């Protein structure tokens, strides 16, 4: 059953790859609460197939990283690339597309997050197993305030100049 | 889900992929699917199988091994190496051009865990965000049939590295 606007988001533990020194960190994997991770602020989270994709690496989170400066003068927090991958992957992705500062790589390599929000799908035709669907969703106190969900294997509403077009008062 | 593949088992089909990057006949570029079976037929293959792409003791020790004994192997007959892992082709091609594998060690994806599933070599790497993934373990295949078998016990790499395979060729 699908995650829908009003909702509170359900808590699920990811992982994030941290490269540089930093306190309350360790070097690599850091895992983290996505409850604890969004109490108090708003964040934008968009999900997509998995790194080093075509589609995903040249275009989602490529917009993201370009827009993550009028993301945050709009008031978003924070903003997140989740997909079902490991920590070490999404560690490499993220310094291959230079995103340290403006997006956080959060790696759900055990689809738990995907899952419970009910947004997996698929792809094992194509090699890759359960994988999430693409989207954008906007957090705010810790409920979903916009849901943008792709049909499969479409590109129209989870891109960040949609998500900015569509922030709220 | 299936019991575990035994010395003297034939090798199960399964689909895998390898991203292949230049122009080649009967390819495509970036990831091609093709069948296990067909693929280790008529072959001598060592396919080693580990938990991850670009994780610590993979990457560091457990492919360069491989890497750094393909000619050795290959002189003593071996007619391919692959590294299985359940990770999709984009990843491991990426993986692949990291650690110079090219021409020694085919990058052969089981992203679905479809290989390592009929192998009944999966385990759980929940706990550390990775899902399901692969045991570490290596196997020398002939005639479409396992003829040594390596699998590590969880977290252990002393049977599997490409100096132990080298070591347990027979005649």
């Amino acid at each position: 059953h699908m995650i829908q606007v009003g909702d509170a988001l359900p808590d699920a533990q990811l992982f994030e790859f941290i490269d540089d020194a930093r306190e309350g960190c360790t070097l690599g994997p850091n895992a983290c609460s996505v409850r604890d991770q969004v109490a108090g602020k708003r964040v934008v989270i968009f999900g997509l197939p998995g790194a080093f994709t075509p589609t995903c690496s040249a275009q989602h989170v490529p917009g993201y990283v370009e827009h993550a400066e009028q993301l945050r003068a709009a008031g978003i927090d924070e903003i997140w690339c989740v997909s079902v991958n490991d920590a070490f992957v999404m560690g490499a992705w993220g310094r291959d597309l230079h995103t340290a500062g403006k997006v956080r790589m959060m790696a759900d390599g055990s689809a738990a997050f995907t899952h419970a929000l009910g947004l997996t799908q698929d792809l094992s035709a194509r090699g890759m197993g359960i994988r999430s669907l693409r989207y954008a969703m906007v957090i705010d106190g810790g409920v979903v305030k916009t849901l943008a969900v792709e049909a499969p294997g479409k590109f129209e509403v989870s891109d960040a100049a949609s998500v900015l077009a569509t922030l709220t008062s």
